[PDB]
């Protein structure tokens, strides 16, 4: 509700207050630098799915257990009817960029991969790479459980070295992950801050809040911990021109109470989720606006 | 002033609400986890060196030039009587965690290598690494005068499969340029986003706040914009027990306006920079404050 406001009046900011820049894809977007971070409490099972709008959550759900499991082929992801993804893993836009020798779909070594291989030589997205890098999700979560006040609960898939043969270099960078000390006698809280260079605040802003909560509710749930809060820092801030329309059409909107998350089964290692362990209840959005990529 | 208030307003509400949590170097710390980024204008020639506090800005420009020349060893630093950097160096401490067979005053793939060689192969602090890994500063620079509007402008120093050879993980683990459009007809402006996984507010905060308004001040002159705005983000903010006695005491102090800066000579080039380069004016602090490390 006002935590959902908080979008809506960064999205308002924006459209009255964003600097008009020349984009990479042609289109316009409206921008702003360095916004307030969002704040999204995860206490009393509450999960951030915007009510303004529909979210498909299935797909944020698939995404994040590809991964998790360090994939990088879309096409494991289009199986599922998950098609985000599909345009920058396509033949025309690989060559686009140089990756005239890259099987389409291959997205290089993007997120899954850095995350559980950071710095491992980086071959197709059909090569098993076990044991190769630093698998830093495993080392969160042991360190949590070890060291739980530690300073280095960093997950990030920013690397230099690979930038050049990744279909599209990570938005969202890194997170930092935080145990809070005991409040009275309950279970520890665990908090995270994104950090995110770039934010398309019309399509995947809402899909990377949803896709961090429930990150965080898992490693939470994995470490008998409870879920804190989200914090989602912004660097370039947009929103393209053609999505204007329908954002001021949903700011026109009032947000319902977000939903709560249950995560069923009982699963006691991150790498066990599955789609049907995940249990969102009362969540009733407004109707679904269309708004589509820019490549 | 008002900008200087953030920061002491920051210091005394971590006194006063920091969770209190054990450290790795034993002393007990107050923390908060994301509160509000601190923002600073670098506009006018403001340069947000506190006054409240003398800040030792030789150490500030000192230690950015050897980070910038892609440096490792604090001997360098120390020849120049500059110590902050010996503690993590010696001997002592780098078999503490493991690095028996690096020689004193050899800090690893830190900071200035990660900048200059991300990805590179660290073999010591004597080996020239030119041309190897990825020249992250000098990519910023080039794509500021190519394409300015880029959402890919990051300098990390954030290198997982490199943190054990390092003596100390980076704490300011990256920022992210953003090149505003003219506004009026003036030149255009350059802001920088740091984010911190962990600040000691006593002593680091200030130097780091310094450090980065500098840089973003330089990377500005080369590229013939002006400065924008510096934004200071963080994960683990903290105080050190030891400290909060010459703290609550600078909290009694009132700030006085910032001191200027002017980079002269017409340095045309990231690499050329010398101390007399820079030209801070005006700066007058209150007295100093001795506040020990923690190892
Ligand atoms: C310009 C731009 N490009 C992108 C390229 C790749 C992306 C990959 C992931 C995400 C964020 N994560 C998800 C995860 C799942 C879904 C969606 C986004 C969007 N989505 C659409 C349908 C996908 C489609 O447009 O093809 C839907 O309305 O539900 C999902 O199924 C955003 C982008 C963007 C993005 O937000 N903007
Ligand atoms: C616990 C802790 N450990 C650290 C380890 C390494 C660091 C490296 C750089 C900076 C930030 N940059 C500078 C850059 C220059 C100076 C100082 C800090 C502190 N300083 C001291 C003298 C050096 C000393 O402490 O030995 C002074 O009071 O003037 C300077 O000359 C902070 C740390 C911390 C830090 O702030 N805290
Ligand atoms: C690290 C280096 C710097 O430039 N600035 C800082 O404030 N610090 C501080 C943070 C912390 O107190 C200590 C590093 O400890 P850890 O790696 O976070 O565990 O130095
Ligand atoms: O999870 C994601 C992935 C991508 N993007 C958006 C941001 C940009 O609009 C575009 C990426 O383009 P560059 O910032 O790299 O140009 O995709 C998101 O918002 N969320």
């Amino acid at each position: 509700n006002a935590e959902e406001q908080q979008y809506l009046n960064l999205v308002q900011y924006i459209i009255n207050h964003g600097e008009d820049r020349p984009d990479r894809t042609g289109t316009g977007t409206l921008s702003v630098f360095a916004p307030s971070p969002l704040k999204f409490s995860l206490r009393n099972k509450t999960f951030p799915l915007l009510t303004t709008k529909r979210v498909f959550i299935r797909g944020v759900i698939e995404e994040l257990l590809w991964f998790i499991r360090g994939e990088t082929d879309s096409l494991k992801l289009r199986e599922k009817n998950i098609h985000i993804w599909d345009a920058n893993g396509s033949r025309e836009y690989l060559d686009s960029i140089g990756l005239t020798k890259r099987q389409e779909g291959d997205l290089g070594p993007i997120y899954g991969f850095q995350w559980r291989h950071f710095g491992a030589e980086y071959i197709d997205c059909k090569t098993n790479y076990i044991g190769q890098g630093v698998d830093q999700l495993a080392n969160i979560i042991q360190k949590i459980r070890t060291s739980p006040y530690d300073r280095r609960l960093i997950l990030s898939a920013w690397n230099p070295a690979d930038l050049e043969k990744m279909a599209l270099p990570p938005c969202h960078m890194f997170c930092q992950f935080y145990v809070h000390i005991p409040s009275n006698n309950h279970r520890p809280e665990l908090s995270c801050q994104l950090y995110q260079r770039s934010c398309d605040m019309g399509l995947g802003v809402p899909f990377n809040i949803a896709s961090y909560a429930l990150l965080t509710c898992m490693i939470a749930h994995v470490c008998d911990l409870d879920p804190g809060d989200f914090i989602h820092v912004m660097g370039d801030c947009h929103i393209y021109k053609d999505h204007i329309e329908a954002l001021q059409q949903q700011l026109t909107r009032s947000p319902r109470p977000f939903p709560t998350l249950s995560l069923n089964r009982s699963i006691t290692d991150i790498e066990d989720f599955t789609l049907d362990d995940f249990n969102i209840q009362n969540y009733h959005p407004y109707e679904t606006i269309k708004m589509k990529m820019s490549i």
